[PDB]
């Protein structure tokens, strides 16, 4: 036995097994990117069926596993569009995968140009084997999407759909996560931009419709999904004797959507992280204000929660 | 080329790559189960420092990866208690891992009996290499914890701590997930029981303290963590002319805790999943009611959100 | 492979310098090298996604009369976002050349041979290899006509097709516009202090990422800010070739310009509407 | 060639922490690893544009008595955009260490070998290999002085000269500044909640991307929201190291600061003047 | 020479330029061989020094009569009185025999104030 | 770094004489193409690199 | 790496190169 060790002032810390997590996890699987139901006669040429950026948040199992890593590298991406309609359905669809996540264009030529794009009748399935970069993209969101996304998928109606068509854009993904870390589950999502424009006189007393903002994800958001505005929203109201204060709100969320507008209506307010609560401000009151734009095109909307 | 295929009424679905996700993922790592700060003179023998059930929710990276699988099997569990105090600190700690998740006992004998338990002075670290079953436990919560947990860790103060002691109970885990599936992120947590008892006359007009319920996780819960009562809470109030209706609430959540009681105060209410919102009912009003017990000992509290 | 090695000469820009405006550190040419300044590369980068610069050799052709003794310094900043227009910054960069207005020199800089993108993005550092800057050392006795030739050999890849607007380049303001010094219904680019904004063509509109608060009178000494996000450009005059910018709602959906509302410039506290670093992007 | 290999040891940061203020989760050092931090590399990144970290090895050297109680967990988050200040974030990353205060450990982090831009830019991941974070594990008994030495080996390239303003690292505020939270003429940096801003030297004037919107009095009730951008650090007293931030104007050329109007103190509904992510950059 | 309870640190370096009269942590740490350590821990500075035949007698320029200078700085705030000794191990190789006067063999000093 | 004698700090000095009077103001810029070979890593102060001047009259 | 050394009350003095001057010089 050993009993010859004197007692020092303090002993060296013996936390040896620290910072030794696994780095590589070759996660794989298949999932549904999107599913759409095209009404008859509304599939006019140029209509965008599915416009989905392929970030590790669309993929659910990858979404819950990209938060325990930081850098992923796509190793096998193969989308498989599957329509479900009888052979009597008349019309065609073109599918493509733009390798540039910032290329927001919806035309037949742009889709067909990209390698791997397909054109087929609505009663015939296809497989888009696209070109995708193998560089180590970043899981967490950033200023530029080009470092956090291999690309985006676009599906377009070529002809005029005779009847309602149910289309599902499946995806096969084989990613290789690396650089172990613990990303926060929020700020892991994808930033969204306001294609439309929001006016001061396009505001109600309390609410405002999402279809005005012109972004589909803003139009379809679950109740309680509080969004973040990079650009301030300066609401007008009468604080006192017509005191038109430009009340600055950055936090927008979708309250219970109005039945009249399925796209729904946001409110402006305070989203307190310390309380994780949404407190509404003074209702909009356009007293004396020349028309103006409050949220311009391209206002980035990221969901704080 | 082939052009001899006639056009049938409908073509066979060609969704081949379906239901083929990876089944085995040998996830591993190290994490901190709990961390405690014992004040001087309050570490009297028998005081429980850490009492933590080892479910795949305590482990964060495993917690975000046990929701994409269903059955895990622990392959290497080795807790490493690390105190941080000078050699002048007087007192001792005993650490053990009860292999029975339902064994809720806190004594020196029970801890020391189990294989792998350690006893050491407060200025000396140790490693608990315990006995743990290799059977395929279930990730999701169920009626019995014995199928969803390898065991629980207990840490106890043997002597009387002379000064404040900061202790961290690290854990090294190497699980082997299997049976691919997509568990919901809620109902993946661990059920909790009310060690204490909640009385009708131990209720305020609106709130009630958590320390009455006698459960530490109930005492420390973030604001907005809505809990579920298996047993109904029949609040008393005056609906009309002393109309004492036994208003049944199953949903309890921790509003902003009162500064006077750090353990805080729950409210009774409705947690609507369709709205995901907490609506409070009529405030408690004991008009004419003999004393009674509303939430007895053992009332299971699982957090709906 | 899909690589297409295009190479050809092109004129980056044409610049006119009025007689006597060659102040200290005056920027004659501030041209970001995006695949639009080059016409052939402009038409050939619309059919590809990634382009890599393999050769770049600028050349100045000052058509100023030999009578003028004003000087010019030419350089290529390899950082597209670099907003430095000082002599030292140019002269440090590889290939920078100094001469007089009657002399013509060449520039052979050290570009970065990495796979840039052919479409605009949030940062210019993945879309352009750099920016040509041509300062006028001293004042010019005669109007200076400047033409800067480019010799590029790009290496395109990743076939695709894009829209003309997607290849445009943003602009940054080198000056801080002040409320106390602001015309009621417009303002010239001198306040902004950016050379591309100085030479901004009439008809272009720039979106200020900062809140363009125009402070209209509510009456009786009370005023109210009005937030805008657009800046229509109008031609100025011979005295001030800078031009004018007017605020309002450049509603590109209607392509109609709500003119700049009345600015009640009486007692606005001293503020900067657009501090140094404010950016402007032509909506087109 | 032009791949200058410069390697040396230097101190990124030093922090003094008083007794009793070492509650778990406190951020002793939160330093983004840009060349501006390292002195020798700081004087060698102003003469180059792109660098590639080839060897990085931080070593924490605390100078405190042996008979002290408390620990320091140190880690290197490989993602500069990451702003996590919890023990979980550090314990997840590779190379993290934990030890008693009198101990000196070595952090062997996981960085990126890709070329990075010395100059600051909008998207930080091209300019920094990560951020070093050092947290207290428990309450410290006495004052602790810690120095985070850094051993680096970079490979600079692309010669060019940069202004000292450009090489400065931008730090985003961790907190949300509310209208009711303001004082008369300034506000404490605790509301910002960012350690680099808290330990910023007095007089370090910053510019904020988010427009600080302080209302100015119109005379009778009527509210007009002035927009002020530049902020100046005002020395932190003994009680509050955070100092203060007086709103106003910092002239670029003149290097002069301005103090704005007093905050409009009335029944204004609560607003977010500066949300989390309000970038601040040293214009000085 | 202080107990382990002494709080504070010292940085030691050897500037190879005898005329470099600068006292900062960065300048010391930059030079090869510099060390940083707590006040209760000894160190060894193995520096970079020129092998050229320097001159023993004083002259107008110190750079021909000195391999360099040593600087020691307090990094932190010393809690108690600290007694420090900067020992040196030297192995010189004298040459060019002559008889220098014992005065004018010393080192010139400058008035900082 | 600067010292008592400039002979160990600089390689020389450019001198540009004007032979005859100028009818017009002469603006002169002298370009340099240098390829130095640094060594002995250290760090110094800005003033330490300055150069003295000598009076010719 | 070695990090298993406890912190004693005081450390042994490490002045090794002491009293080792050259003895013989044939001047
Ligand atoms: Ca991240
Ligand atoms: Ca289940
Ligand atoms: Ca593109
Ligand atoms: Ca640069
Ligand atoms: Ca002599
Ligand atoms: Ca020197």
């Amino acid at each position: 036995r050993s009993n010859r060790t004197d007692a020092p002032v303090s002993k060296a810390s013996t936390v040896t097994g620290f910072g030794r997590g696994t780095n590589d996890v070759h996660l794989s699987g298949m999932s549904r990117i999107s599913q759409a139901v095209l009404p008859a006669g509304t599939g006019t040429d140029g209509y965008v069926v599915v416009d989905a950026t392929i970030v590790p948040d669309l993929l659910p199992r990858l979404g819950h596993a990209a938060r325990i890593f930081q850098r992923y590298a796509v190793e096998t991406l193969e989308f498989e569009i599957q329509p479900m309609c009888p052979a009597n359905t008349g019309g065609g669809y073109v599918a493509g995968f733009l390798p540039d996540p910032t290329d927001n264009d919806h035309t037949f030529d742009a889709l067909q140009a990209t390698r791997g794009a397909v054109v087929a009748k609505w009663w015939e399935s296809r497989t888009v084997r696209p070109q995708y970069t193998r560089t180590l993209l970043w899981t967490s969101s950033g200023k530029e999407q080009r470092l956090t996304s291999p690309g985006r998928l676009i599906l377009l109606c070529v002809g005029n759909n005779t009847d309602v068509v149910n289309v599902s854009v499946l995806c096969r993904w084989s990613v290789r996560l690396s650089v172990p870390s613990l990303e926060t589950p929020e700020e892991t999502t994808a930033p969204i931009m306001t294609q439309g424009s929001l006016y001061n006189d396009s505001l109600s007393t309390n609410d405002f419709k999402s279809i005005l903002l012109g972004s589909t994800p803003l139009d379809i958001a679950p109740d309680g999904a509080v969004f973040q505005l990079d650009r301030p929203l300066s609401i007008d109201y009468s604080l006192g004797t017509g005191d038109v204060d430009r009340a600055v709100y950055w936090h927008l969320k979708k309250f219970a959507g109005n039945a009249g507008t399925p796209a729904g209506w946001f409110r402006w307010g305070i989203w307190d992280n310390f309380n994780k609560t949404f407190t509404d401000g003074v209702a909009y009151y356009s007293d004396e204000q020349p028309r103006q734009i409050l949220l311009p095109v391209g206002t980035v909307c990221t969901r704080v929660d």
